[PDB]
């Protein structure tokens, strides 16, 4: 197991735009398009990361591809910042792909407002860290993925997803 595969799991993937969990226009593996409540600007919005007219349909080799980006993307965001940076440095490298699905999920800054639970992480407080997790929307709207991630830092171990 790495990353990519524990993403391809909570994301799942499919190739026509469709509506997150938030209800936002999505695609591929997880790839948000943009908040806004229009097809249509969700349509341009995926010609343009896509490069061509694809009338809301994309190839799997495509999907693969904004995907990619989008991991590399989550990496580069928790090493840029100040908050995420030192913890992420102090984590194993299974603990390390958990932080990263939270900031794929949630964005950088979103989970830099986890100020006490990447604490509890740095000091590697597992149990607590966990419990600590649990109590965020977060945790209440995806409960069943939320789970997965929390697991993975209380063990360091993939258990929740094999
Ligand atoms: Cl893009
Ligand atoms: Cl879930």
């Amino acid at each position: 197991m790495n990353i990519f595969e524990m993403l391809r799991i909570d994301e799942g993937l499919r190739l026509k735009i469709y509506k997150d969990t938030e209800g936002y226009y999505t695609i591929g593996i997880g790839h948000l398009l943009t908040k806004s409540p229009s097809l249509n600007a969700a349509k341009s919005e995926l010609d343009k990361a896509i490069g061509r007219n694809t009338n809301g349909v994309i190839t799997k080799d495509e999907a693969e591809k904004l995907f990619n980006q989008d991991v590399d993307a989550a990496v580069r965001g928790i090493l840029r910042n100040a908050k995420l940076k030192p913890v992420y440095d102090s984590l194993d490298a299974v603990r390390r792909a958990a932080l990263i699905n939270m900031v794929f999920q949630m964005g950088e800054t979103g989970v830099a407002g986890f100020t006490n639970s990447l604490r509890m992480l740095q000091q590697k407080r597992w149990d607590e860290a966990a419990v600590n997790l649990a109590k965020s929307r977060w945790y209440n709207q995806t409960p069943n993925r939320a789970k997965r991630v929390i697991t993975t830092f209380r063990t360091g171990t993939w258990d929740a997803y094999k």
